[PDB]
RNA sequence: AAAUUGAAGAGUUUGAUCAUGGCUCAGAUUGAACGCUGGCGGCAGGCCUAACACAUGCAAGUCGAACGGUAACAGGAAGAA
């Protein structure tokens, strides 16, 4: 049913008496092409073992986001650790113009049209956190009608 | 009626990590030059340096309806023939 990218694969390491124990991190996002998105981050001693642990960790751990016609409601910021991340809704036929890890997250979230920009660090893991941080706090016209107790021509 | 619709990152410090922070790259542009190559046309462009020095030709004349005029070369006239 649902779409599932592999962003990144580091090799990490841990020292012992012997010498080095190498190990692999992978990093994946999944999503329903229609405003749900998890990311998961696996580790294992082999690489295909690790992608699998991530794809599982992503399915559970997966959040809703109200899009509008396949783009954002309004121009959002977002931040995690070093990565700042600004995204802006776009007119139809821009495409997803956007960085490395950003571009994955938005594609499977089912955003079709955005102007992103990553300032700060661009560490893949902290950017997909900062991007999702952005998208989940972003808020629909129907939510704010409810907040303030209206339903105006602002709708 | 229409007169702007616009914003991508990557590599390199560590055994590994996150951060800071430099170096480098991917684009557009040019009165360009150099190298290898080269069929045709259209429209543009062409001493950025020595405001260094210049042979040769040409780049400001016109007016006889302002004037006295004849040296030219066109006729005409008296007149040698």
């Amino acid at each position: 049913e649902l779409q599932e990218k592999l962003i990144a694969v580091n090799r990490v390491s841990k020292t012992v008496k012997g010498g080095r124990i190498f190990s692999f991190t992978a990093l994946t996002v999944v999503g329903d092409g229609n405003g749900r998105v998890g990311f998961g981050y696996g580790k294992a001693r082999e690489v295909p073992a690790a992608i699998q642990k991530a794809m599982e960790k992503a399915r559970r751990n997966m959040i809703n986001v109200a899009l509008n016609n396949g783009t954002l409601q309004h121009p959002v910021k977002g931040v995690h650790t070093g990565s700042r991340v600004f995204m802006q809704p776009a007119s139809e036929g821009t495409g997803i113009i956007a960085g490395g890890a950003m571009r994955a997250v938005l594609e499977v979230a089912g955003v079709h049209n955005v102007l992103a920009k990553a300032y700060g660090s661009t560490n893949p893991i902290n950017v997909v956190r900062a991007t999702i941080d952005g998208l989940e706090n972003m808020n629909s016209p129907e939510m704010v009608a409810a907040k303030r107790g209206k339903s105006v021509e602002e709708i």
